[PDB]
């Protein structure tokens, strides 16, 4: 039966759990086809590659499987989205559905579209002049000296970037803002069944994100991306008996509980015609939550504030450069270039104001002592006299000494007379000393810092990920008694994806099925249970005994 | 080859053969590999400043035009900023090189109006330019030096603290005295596998003792499992002393 274990080997799935004993056990499931080949895409590596670097840089020991779960409830989101973008009013309609998903599944091509066409744009615009005399008070024009082909193309270009930057918009909003709207459902959810945010106590203060949770709370359309439908009512079983079962219900909405109950059977309900029904259908509390949550996020508010711009760019002026530095950060390489500046810009900032403490302290103490020498004027009867006013006096140092690079001796006039000779060389001495050597030293020692620091993180993530196992807590040292014996516990016994098609098996599967296994893992998933992870232990450490 | 020929011609073609042949050195070698281990970050370094000197200049055709006469004579018509391309090679040729800021080269802010708004621009060409792009790029050296030290330290530690054949560390063969030594030199040794395989590629398949005749079967079929791979002959013999 070689053949039969041969074709239906991507097809088989193994985990390794420990429940309903004190023993492990191995439970065999089937992979789908598109679930394989979704999980190969490159976006979605990326996506498991920084989840790997954010659980092993910053995230501790404990409390690994909750992120696990919400990295594995995320990619169920992805893929699922992915599969619905996946290809007369009815007419109209798929029409306008057809041009959504077009413009969902090309969201980066256009973005490199849009960025080729800012470059066009600057480029056509190198080539711009002014003039006293209006061409054939200042009046400013072309001298393209190519009669009536850049005018007229900039102008096709300018309404391109339009397009494109409006296009843009419309699939960010269709495309990532639905994964946004499922995290915040479900973290919501999961704060007032588990954690009482709302039942128990109350976050009054300190937080935006509480207050403005409360208005979804109210709506009947809470659970609209979370899959389960029934929080409410487990909430409402849960904190039934301690707190009011009226105060709960009124607070989670949920009119008429007691008609909510199937005792009654009254009558059943008729169905509405859906004509002019689609303006009374929709939820305004529930709209201005989502918009507001739409308005939190940051990228929405860049592509916001680019598509400003660009309507901006059409009014005769030079909007459209500040694009070239709006697309040049979406470079990787650029990226990490500036993460080592962004990394310690705290230090910077009080760095400077550091530096502006020591400026206007060496301009006290010339205002003081040294007024004489800050004459800057070569013709006789001199009345500039820079140093006369305290504001006067440090602004000229911040202009000057700072950017000189040898200190403010070689701007001031000479110490060759007697009086007051060695002060003013002891002064220029520690004002070349103290600000131009060492505030220098300690700017370019940051950013090789945050290098440093960046290369050992890699490094530390990197020997991490082969010196562990990421699951177990035994080494790969025991696992290499046998040949080529860790490559096969981190292939088949764990695998990691095996886990994640795990859940979409037991996700697809109805409760019905649920193999007594199966159904155990649901129930402890159900329970927020992590205990069926082996955490520390194998088949291979428990059957020692045999050589199996 | 081709550059020897044309030195034939009357010029001066064979001063670039000291660069030719002085990349040969080891040392010089070592020192270049550094430069030559981030040039990709420099040359988008090189284009995120002429992006920003671009940005900087448009910025002051815009608003600083009257500012950048570079002339003593009356009635001057030497006006760098009138043009935008010309405006650009100007910043391009003077401001990266002053060190200092454009501010040095242009005229005194000592007028009343557009006075902060020039301290500032100066400010700010001071701080972006100079300052932090020349420390990102010092910065990339130096972390390429210590990596490429790093690196070293890294297979230098691998080869003492490992046996790059089998999977035992050192710690179990240090029992015996100069266990681990006697594993490497003689039970290990590479240079030991290099002449075996010597040895079957000049015999012939006509003679082949049993044990080669394998070797050269798995050989053939390209399976290399012949191989110990963490497990040797102590190991396997534990229960006796030898
Ligand atoms: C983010 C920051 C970017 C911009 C900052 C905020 C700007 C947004 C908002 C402020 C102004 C809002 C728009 C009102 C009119 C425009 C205005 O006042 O300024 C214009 C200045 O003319 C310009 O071109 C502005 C200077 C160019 C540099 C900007 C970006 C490039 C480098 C920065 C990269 C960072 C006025 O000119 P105008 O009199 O309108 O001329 C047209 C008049 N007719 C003849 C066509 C009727
Ligand atoms: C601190 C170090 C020093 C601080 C300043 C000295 C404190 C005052 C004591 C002497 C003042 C005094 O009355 O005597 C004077 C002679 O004394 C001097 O001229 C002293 C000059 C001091 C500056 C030298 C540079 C040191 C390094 C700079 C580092 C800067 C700090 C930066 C640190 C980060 C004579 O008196 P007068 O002048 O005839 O009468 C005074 C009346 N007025 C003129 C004041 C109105
Ligand atoms: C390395 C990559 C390329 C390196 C250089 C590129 C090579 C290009 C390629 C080959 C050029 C074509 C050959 C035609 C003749 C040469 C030419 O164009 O003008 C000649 C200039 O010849 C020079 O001396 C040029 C300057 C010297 C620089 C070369 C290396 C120095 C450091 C560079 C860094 C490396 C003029 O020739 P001529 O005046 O007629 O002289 C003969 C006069 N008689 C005999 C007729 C009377
Ligand atoms: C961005 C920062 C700001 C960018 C420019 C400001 C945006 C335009 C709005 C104001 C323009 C306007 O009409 O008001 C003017 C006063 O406004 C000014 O003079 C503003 C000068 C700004 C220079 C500050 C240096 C900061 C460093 C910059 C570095 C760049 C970023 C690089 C960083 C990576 C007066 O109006 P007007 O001039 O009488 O009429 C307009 C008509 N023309 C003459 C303009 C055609
Ligand atoms: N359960 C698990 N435990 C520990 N490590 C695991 C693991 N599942 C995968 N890995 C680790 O991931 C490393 C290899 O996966 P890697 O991150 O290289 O995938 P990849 O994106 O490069 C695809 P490929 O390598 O086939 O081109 C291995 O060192 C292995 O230890
Ligand atoms: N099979 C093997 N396993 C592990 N290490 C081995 C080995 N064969 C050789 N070595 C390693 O080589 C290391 C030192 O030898 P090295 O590679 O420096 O030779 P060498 O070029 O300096 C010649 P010499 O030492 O005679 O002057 C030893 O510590 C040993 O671990
Ligand atoms: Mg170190
Ligand atoms: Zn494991
Ligand atoms: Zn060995």
């Amino acid at each position: 039966a070689e053949s039969i274990l041969e074709y239906f080997r991507p097809y088989l799935g193994r985990i390794e759990i420990m429940g309903a004993s004190r023993r492990i056990e191995r439970i065999y499931f089937e992979i789908s086809e598109t679930n394989r080949a979704q999980w190969e895409m490159p976006q979605v590596k990326e996506s498991k590659r920084q989840f790997i670097f954010d659980v092993v840089n910053e995230g501790g020991e404990a409390e690994k499987m909750e992120l696990f779960v919400s990295f594995c409830e995320d990619t169920i989101f992805e893929m699922q989205i992915a599969a619905q973008i996946s290809e007369f009013w009815g007419e109209l309609e798929v029409q306008r559905v057809k041009f959504l998903n077009y413009l969902s599944r090309n969201f980066y091509t256009l973005r490199f579209l849009a960025l080729f066409l800012a470059f066009a744009i600057n480029f056509i615009l190198l080539f711009y002049k002014v003039s006293d005399s209006p061409p054939g008070n200042m009046v400013y024009y072309f001298l393209e000296e190519s009669t009536g082909y850049m005018e007229p193309a900039l102008w096709c270009l300018s309404l391109l970037h339009t397009l494109v930057a409006f296009l843009c918009i419309i699939g960010y909003n269709c495309l990532k803002v639905p994964l946004v709207i499922f995290k915040r459902e479900k973290e919501l959810a999961r704060k007032l069944e588990f954690d009482g945010l709302y039942i128990t106590e109350q976050p009054g203060d300190d937080d935006v994100k509480g207050q403005w949770d409360r208005l979804v709370l109210n709506t009947p359309s809470f659970p609209s991306n979370y899959w389960d439908k029934f929080v409410k009512r487990k909430v409402l079983d849960k904190h039934g008996d301690i707190f009011g079962r009226e105060r709960i219900a009124e607070l989670l909405g949920m009119d008429l509980a007691s008609l909510e109950i199937t005792a009654h059977n009254e009558r059943k309900p008729d169905p509405p015609p859906g004509l002019l029904t689609w303006l009374m259908s929709i939820d305004v509390k529930y709209q201005i939550w989502k918009f507001g949550v739409i308005f939190t996020d940051n990228s929405f508010l860049y592509l916001g504030w680019y598509m400003v711009m660009s309507l901006l760019g059409h009014y005769n002026n030079f909007f459209f450069a500040a694009h070239l530095l709006d697309i040049a950060m979406g470079v990787k390489t650029l990226r990490t270039i500036l993460s080592s500046v962004t990394h310690n810009g705290k230090q910077l900032v009080m760095t400077v104001g550091l530096l502006a403490v020591v400026v206007y302290l060496y301009t006290v103490v010339a205002f003081n002592f040294f007024r004489k020498f800050y004459n800057k004027s070569e013709d006789e009867d001199e009345p500039d006299m820079k140093c006369d006013d305290m504001m006067t006096c440090y602004l000229f140092h911040m202009y000057v000494g700072v950017r000189a690079g040898g200190g403010i001796g070689d701007e001031i006039e000479d110490p060759a007379g007697d009086e007051y000779e060695l002060y003013r060389v002891v002064f220029d001495i520690t004002f070349f000393f103290f600000v131009i050597v060492i505030l220098l030293a300690i700017i370019q020692g940051l950013i090789i810092d945050a290098f440093g620091e960046l290369r050992d993180q890699q490094e530390q993530v990197k020997e991490d990920m082969e010196t562990k196992c990421f699951i177990c807590g035994i080494g790969s040292d025991y696992f290499d008694t046998t040949p080529h014996g860790f490559e096969t516990h981190t292939l088949e016994e764990h695998n990691l994806a095996n886990y994640m098609f795990f859940l979409m098996y037991l996700i697809n599967k109805d409760e019905t099925e649920h193999t007594g296994q199966e159904s155990y893992v649901w129930k402890m998933y159900q329970e927020r249970c992590w205990d069926f992870f082996p955490a520390g232990d194998c088949f291979r450490k428990q059957y020692e005994d045999q050589l199996s």
